[PDB]
């Protein structure tokens, strides 16, 4: 069903300190948060943050449990990102969680650097993240790594890509019905309405284990 | 949608040559092939040919053309593969095609280096290709761009992994029912019977761009 979401980014980006707060809800494979800066607009492109801005919120299939959920209630996890980007530019991101009453609290640290001058994040060229599909693989030690290339769309239309990955980091063995056999794939896709002070968007998330047609 | 597959798989792996030859036929969504070594047995795992053994069998979205099999009609195209493992092994792959009534002949050439004798495809511990997802971006100069993670099964049930990356060169525009707006994805799945003389595979393609489900 659905939760109370709550949330703190912060950090810095090739120098610069930067913080937003927020929240929204989140129900099985759809999310919708908003966040505002502290103190200043942001000095790079919004659309930069998206990804920054709850696994737990994605639809899985029959026979899985929703790992992220079952985790919440037995010693949480962590995620750690790193996105590369083509032209140098790179973003490490910690999500740590706590739970409350219908209510997950999001501390996101946010760490970017190497981002040249020429950047789009810096000509604020972005207008939009393109859609997404992560390849998961459960690893000993209660972990999952997960992989996947991303895109943002430009103005002229080009793309301005990364490379991602990201190491879920489970308190404890991460549910049974999860095969361990094999990976699983999860696709997502955000709409986003941003401006330098204010974030919004709504995230959709499918987890599946098999192609979409027969 | 029956079409007759011939292919040549040509190159070496660590300093040693190796030839591959054969056929099968492929469909909208599938394929099948096999293939003989001449001369010696793989001097490594066949599982690391699976890939090496043609795009035009994906089923499209209702909507979009077959790029791959219109591009066979206007001037064709290649791709040009680079699979990067996890202890350092590096395959680079380009592909080649012609096309005769109702059969398409693939030439492949393929280059490994840099695998550590330790490696699974040298210990012949790998015992299947996992699915992948790949995301595509269609970019200027008539090109797609792909990219996604991949993992080959143990033994012992634990993972190989390779990060790989795509360019697929096209003679003429990719078709214009493929939207230029955002990506597209091909969720990949194969049936592998391999020795180190005789390798088997039924592959199954399907290229998609919305969320599996509601
Ligand atoms: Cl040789």
């Amino acid at each position: 069903t659905t939760f109370k979401i709550e949330s703190r980014i912060h950090g810095n980006l090739n120098g610069e300190k930067f913080e937003l707060v927020g929240g929204g809800v989140g129900e099985e494979g759809r999310l919708e948060i908003e966040m505002k800066t502290k103190d200043k607009p942001l000095a790079f492109s919004p659309f930069l943050l998206s990804t920054c801005m709850f696994y737990h919120f994605a639809s899985f299939p029959k026979g899985t449990k929703n790992i992220y959920l079952h985790a919440a209630t037995n010693g949480g996890y962590t995620n750690t990102r790193k996105e590369i980007y083509e032209d140098g530019g790179i973003l490490e991101v910690n999500f740590r969680y706590t739970y409350e009453f219908n209510k997950i609290i999001g501390d996101v640290e946010c760490i970017g650097h190497g981002f040249p001058s020429q950047s789009p994040i810096f000509k604020d060229t972005i207008v939009k993240s393109c859609p997404t599909v992560d390849l998961m693989l459960p690893m000993s030690g209660n972990i999952i790594a997960s992989s996947y290339a991303r895109a943002f769309q430009l103005k002229d239309g080009s793309f301005y890509t990364a490379e991602v990955k990201n190491n879920i980091d489970f308190k404890n063995p991460i549910h049974e019905s999860f095969s361990k056999s094999g990976p699983m794939f999860t696709h997502r896709r955000v709409e986003e309405t941003h401006t330098k002070e204010n974030l919004a968007m709504v995230e959709y998330q499918q987890v599946f284990n098999s192609a979409p047609r027969d």
